[PDB]
C-alpha cells in the first residue's frame, strides 16, 4: 500500500513511478537495463553485490520495482530490486539495503 504514503503517478509505458531520492546497496550482482524498467530492454551492466547508487525514482512494472540512476558517464540505467505481483502488489523481498 505504498501509494497510501507516497504519490505515484502513470506515465506512457504504463509504468507506476515517484519521485524518491535515495540509496540502494545491493546484496547481489543484480542485471540492470537501459532505456526502460523492461527486462526486454538491451542489458546496460550489473550492480555488484556491496555497491551502492543513488536513485531518483522508483518504478513499478514488468512483474518488479526498478529504481533509477544515473552512472558516472551519464548513462541513465534501470535496476531491478524486488518482485512484484501485478495481480496481487506482493511484493518480494529487497534484493539489497534501502537508505
Amino acid at each position: 500500500d505504498d501509494d497510501k504514503v507516497k504519490l505515484y503517478k502513470t506515465n506512457k509505458y504504463g509504468t507506476l513511478y515517484k519521485s524518491e531520492s535515495a540509496s540502494f546497496t545491493a546484496n547481489t550482482d543484480i542485471i540492470t537495463r537501459l532505456t526502460g524498467p523492461f527486462r526486454s530492454m538491451p542489458q546496460s551492466g550489473v550492480l555488484r553485490k556491496g555497491l551502492t547508487i543513488k536513485y531518483d525514482e522508483v518504478m513499478k512494472q514488468d512483474g518488479h520495482v526498478w529504481v533509477g540512476y544515473n552512472t558516472n558517464s551519464g548513462k541513465r540505467v534501470y535496476l531491478p530490486v524486488r518482485t512484484w505481483n501485478e495481480s496481487t502488489g506482493e511484493l518480494g523481498p529487497l534484493w539489497g539495503t534501502i537508505k
